[PDB]
């Protein structure tokens, strides 16, 4: 399989040519969207990459072409660990498809965040806020593949199943690739010594929901999260080998491209995934 990477929360992690140039990864998911919803202007947040405002950071579409061109999967991610984003209603959801698609995807808008390049796809990475809605979000984007080109649909619940957020969501099989996060929650991530939790987790996840392949999702750094992170050589010995078994394992996912350079994780672990 592959490593998805989360790209776009420390304005010292390169840019995304940069980045995509690596040749570790797959898939870049952009982080974040992190206001939309509730009638609020969506607002991208790239932290100290660009300011969005009067075009700043258009420049990131050269970034999205030269991934794509070496066949890299480039996602728009919505949400985070900080935001007031939510849905307050079904016509919410309608609003908030129609923008993407007009600002990010096929469709036509003066004022694209990130230019002109057209996004493979949106990441949904739910953390808090409503529950509802999320299923209609990505019935109304799946729509708009029927145009001609795919909308790919991404998401990053938490290793608790069934995820709270966006349970009903991935219960309507319209997503490609789930990345599942094995970490900030003791129950299904990785403690010293002990490998079961996370792939009693693991076997949870690959056995009940429909999408076409699932990822390992795992924090590259120690300070990349508040717990569950995992040495690479444990990685490697005891649970890739247990969880590469599943038909459906896609790869591992990393937050994030800062923490990795740092860390060398993605470096260490590359041809064992």
């Amino acid at each position: 399989g592959g490593i998805a990477i989360y790209w776009g929360q420390n304005g010292n992690e390169g840019t995304l040519t940069q980045t995509c140039s690596t040749r570790k990864y797959s898939y870049v998911n952009i982080a974040f969207l992190n206001k939309f919803g509730n009638g609020q202007t969506p607002q991208i947040n790239l932290a100290g990459h660009c300011n969005p405002a009067a075009g700043g950071c258009t420049i990131v579409s050269n970034g999205i072409r030269s991934c794509q061109i070496q066949g890299i999967k480039v996602m728009l991610s919505l949400g985070g660990g900080i935001g007031s984003y939510t849905l307050a209603s079904q016509a919410d959801a309608k609003n908030v498809a129609d923008y993407l698609w007009n600002n990010f995807l096929g469709g036509k808008s003066s004022s694209r965040p990130l230019g002109d390049a057209v996004l493979d796809g949106i990441d949904f990475d739910i953390e808090h806020g409503s529950t509802l809605y999320w299923d209609d979000l990505a019935r109304y984007l799946s729509a708009y593949s029927k145009q001609g080109k795919k909308v790919y649909l991404t998401a990053a619940p938490q290793c608790p199943f069934p995820d709270r957020y966006l349970g009903t969501a991935l219960n309507t099989g319209l997503f490609d690739y789930v990345w599942v996060q094995f970490y900030n929650n003791p129950p299904c991530q990785y403690s010293s010594g002990n490998i079961n939790n996370i792939i009693n987790s693991w076997n949870r996840w690959t056995t009940s929901i429909n999408a076409g392949k699932i990822f390992l999702g795992l924090p590259a750094a120690p300070e990349a999260a508040g717990s569950g992170y995992v040495p690479p050589d444990v990685l490697i010995s005891r649970i890739l080998p247990e969880i590469k078994k599943s038909p459906k394992y896609g790869g591992v996912m990393l937050w994030s491209k800062f923490y990795d350079d740092k860390n060398g994780y993605s470096s260490s672990i590359l041809d064992s995934v």
